[PDB]
């Protein structure tokens, strides 16, 4: 028959880079750390991400999920 399904477009692929120094203000919220920590993340990881995320959760989560990559760092 027909399998249908035919769409999907414009998706946020790859993480967004962030230059050091300068950009360093409050943002990370406890609610988030918990929303992440609750999921099974580490406060630190949440913060670190939340940072690069720019106070973003939907993004941070992605970072938390795919934080440790195939590299030492």
């Amino acid at each position: 028959g027909s399998s249908g399904s035919s769409g999907s477009r414009q998706a946020p692929i790859a993480n967004a880079a962030v230059l050091p120094q300068s950009q360093g203000r409050v943002a990370a919220s406890e609610e988030q750390i918990q929303k992440l920590v609750a999921m099974g993340f580490d406060r630190t990881q949440v913060e670190v991400a939340l940072a690069a995320a720019d106070d973003d959760l939907t993004v941070a989560v992605e970072i938390l999920m795919s934080q440790s990559g195939p590299s030492s760092g």
